């Protein structure tokens, strides 16, 4: 079969399926809005963060980058990161981990953790 | 520091990028045009497939899914796939390949081939 799923990219956060240690997730994040912050880190899990629509702020270790759709990050394991929402519009984003990172309550497994 | 990237969208196949075996590359699918098919596999990598804009038609192992942004598949390595761009502007996808299947020169690995 296949393993499908049509994101709604409307959920301020939403783990979707995984397959063989890399797990997808939703995260739309609201106008005038950040998720993470200098001290958010995934210890032990890489996240890849792919940006479809608006417009936006990543600070990685420091490193500045503004986001607008096609901004693809690969954010390590271990590096602090932040994501801010620098439009008037929703800033809606993929996220591939590896390995996984949440259970299925949304929150943070031991990868996960900071 | 930080692993980033703009995708310009508009790339029949250009590879991108690797971190601790994933890589990401852009596939951008003329209208009235396919890749991959019935016989397309990854012997030894997963493809997580990712629309960004258009719209579609996968067939993986024979079972058929509209495609639209927010499109996710998960493309086991092993399964056939085959995705169809059915409107008439390109159909956008970003991919992650777990573990990579592509070299340098956009070539297949020995996990990326049939
Ligand atoms: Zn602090
Ligand atoms: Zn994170
Ligand atoms: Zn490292
Ligand atoms: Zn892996
Ligand atoms: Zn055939
Ligand atoms: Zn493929
Ligand atoms: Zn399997």
């Amino acid at each position: 079969g296949m393993q499908y799923a049509t994101l709604e990219l409307n959920n301020a956060f939403k783990v979707l399926f995984s397959l063989r240690q890399v797990q997808a997730a939703e995260m739309v994040i609201a106008p005038g809005d950040r998720e993470g912050g200098p001290d958010n880190r995934h210890r032990g899990a890489d996240q890849w963060l792919f940006v479809v629509d608006g417009a936006g702020e990543a600070i990685v270790d420091g490193h500045t980058q503004a986001l607008q759709a096609g901004s693809l990050i690969a954010i390590e394991r271990g590096q602090a990161h932040e994501i801010r929402n620098t439009g008037d519009t929703p800033l809606k984003t993929v996220n591939f981990y590896h390995p996984p990172a949440y259970d299925a309550q949304g929150e943070p497994l031991p990868a996960g953790e900071g």
